């Protein structure tokens, strides 16, 4: 019997309290997370009925003159003949097969699956007590998301879900200013009908709109320890409103009990959330941004495999396999997973071209997944590379990812070539006695042509491809490899960010000095044999950060300096 009065497992665990600083305490990102990579989203609802291509059809039907309330009223109906509850009857789910879906996510490579437990619409995909919309009840007459539970541990995958039920307490607010059936209160599908929190984009702050009230937030809690109880899913992923301010105390006391509960099921657990939280009591779900520094945090990323939506639409145009290899590698040497999504028919079918793309990435990673999992980075990540003008840039193979495991360097070419690239990353001024020991392209026999120069490391392609989209190099090397310096402002100075591997079998010793407007900063680092680390460094009295002089040094050689 769980209580949403008490935080406690249901086995008598308390390690957790539903506050910051509890959970920092005694919580740790698990291995298996960062070891994994790669985990598949599946967008599938009543919103699939439509089949518009939306997850917010409820939100905007209701929304008088809105094209989808347009096309709602002339293809099913006056909103207060057919509203939204009125497509459940219609979501048979006749072709819904969990063992199915589950061969299509092995296919692919992913190590994970995240199935929508319930969207911002109402209607839950599992067995609900309280929420009677639910998909045993209606609908497909079945608990989706339990067939699809025991179908993971059988395909020897781990099971996750998400939530987007804090947004059903305003979805539906459109519903109370046009004569609809959300006008009826007593249809608890509709949720409380509140204004949406003001507040632009990934911010806590809610203006006039708390978006939750004290029904919603009981709700909540009693809708996270059902899945939490019922299902003990390894990872649950939130939408953005539950980092709201006024939601926040709520959603504390939902981590504190699923992480007490994860110790008593002897299984560490992952909570994505997209703002609101420190980045050490969960794994950030962040769009992917223009950067190309590694994260210091673990984080996840998502997009679908459709152009147009996430949810089935007739008409999608699918995205190609070489556009998310690429992506993927790139997400992967930055320090980040991959939720790619698809979106199966109403009728629970994923599309032969969706089950295709995931195939084709499933095969890229049979040949190439020794530099993916269990991989971390490198000590950069990349290497290469308003227009009004279409100008067709793309990946060459002088566009390079670089991943590391097992003291293995990967080198990860984005398109092919016919003849050599140069690793730069390897040129004399950031290397200590670095010696190459052997090159080689994953899945290809033939011996790899290479030669160490003050450039870097140039490689010849061999005459044969042994995949498509992306091709790796595993590099086995000895020596000490610095990156190119980064800097950020910190008043008055700036922060200088480095990282070190140490290839050798032996540990070293290393000097850095940052040397900004004359001011001098040297550290001296003693770096484990076949080990990484971050090394920050902060100048002072810096005048001007857009003006100042930068020099830097690794072991007495110039690896950066700023004269342009
Ligand atoms: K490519």
């Amino acid at each position: 019997a769980p209580n949403v009065d008490s935080t406690v497992s249901l086995k008598g665990t308390d390690v957790f309290k539903a506050d910051s600083a509890s959970i920092a305490q005694n919580y740790t990102i698990p291995e298996w997370f960062k070891d994994a990579k790669f985990g598949i989203f599946i967008h599938w609802g009543v919103y699939s009925v439509p089949a518009y291509g939306s997850e917010w059809y409820s939100r905007w039907m209701y929304k008088e003159g809105h094209p989808i309330n347009k096309y709602h009223v002339q293809t099913y109906g006056p909103l207060t003949k057919f509203g939204y509850k009125d497509f459940i009857p219609m979501f048979k789910a006749e072709n819904f097969n969990a063992d199915e879906w589950l061969a299509v996510v092995k296919s692919s490579g992913a190590q994970y699956i995240v199935p929508v437990a319930e969207h911002h619409d109402g209607f839950a995909m599992y067995s609900s007590t309280f929420n009677k919309w639910n998909a045993v009840d209606m609908g497909p007459k079945r608990d989706i998301i339990g067939e699809l539970k025991e179908a993971t541990k059988k395909a020897g995958l781990r099971f996750g879900l998400s939530s987007h039920r804090c947004e059903n307490a305003w979805f539906y607010e459109y519903g109370m200013e046009t004569p609809s059936d959300v006008q009826d209160t007593t249809i608890t599908l509709y949720g409380e009908r509140l204004h949406e929190p003001e507040g632009q984009g990934m911010t806590p702050y809610c203006g006039k709109y708390e978006g939750s009230n004290e029904r919603s937030r009981r709700q909540f809690l009693m809708h996270t320890y059902e899945l939490i109880d019922k299902y003990q899913p390894e990872l649950i992923w939130f939408d953005w409103t539950v980092g709201k301010y006024p939601f926040q105390p709520t959603f504390y006391k939902f981590m504190a009990y699923y992480y007490n509960s994860a110790l008593d099921w002897n299984k560490e657990v992952v909570v994505n959330t997209k703002f609101g939280y420190g980045d050490n009591i969960q794994v950030f779900d962040i769009e992917r941004g223009k950067s190309d520094r590694i994260r210091e945090y673990p984080w996840q990323t998502d997009t679908s495999v459709g152009k147009k939506s996430w949810s089935y639409c007739v008409g999608e145009e699918n995205k190609s396999p070489d556009h998310i290899i690429d992506d993927f590698v790139d997400i992967v040497s930055k320090n980040g997973n991959l939720l790619l999504n698809i979106g199966p028919k109403a009728d629970g079918t994923i599309t032969d071209e969706q089950k295709n793309v995931l195939a084709e990435i499933g095969k890229w990673l049979k040949t190439n997944g020794e530099a993916i999992y269990g991989s971390r980075p490198w000590v950069i990540a990349s290497e290469g590379h308003y227009m009004t003008d279409n100008t067709k840039t793309e990946y060459t193979a002088d566009d390079i990812r670089f991943t590391t495991c097992d003291n293995n360097l990967y080198a990860v070419s984005l398109a092919w070539t016919d003849g050599s690239v140069t690793i730069k990353s390897l040129a004399t001024k950031y290397c200590r006695n670095v010696e190459i020991e052997s090159v080689e392209m994953l899945g290809s026999s033939e011996k790899i042509d290479y030669k160490m120069t003050d450039e870097g490391l140039v490689v010849n392609f061999p005459k044969n491809k042994p995949t498509e989209y992306a091709h790796v190099f595993k590099i086995k090397l000895k020596g000490v490899v610095v990156s190119k310096p980064l800097y950020d402002k910190v008043d008055n100075g700036c922060l200088i960010t480095v990282r070190v591997a140490n290839h050798n079998a032996e540990d070293a010793n290393v000097t850095l000095k940052s040397v900004v407007d004359g001011n001098e900063v040297s550290t001296q680092v003693a770096v484990k044999a076949k080990s990484e680390q971050w090394v920050k460094m902060q100048n002072k009295d810096v005048k001007s950060f857009d003006d100042m002089s930068c020099k830097f040094y690794f072991n007495d050689n110039l690896t950066y300096e700023n004269e342009f």
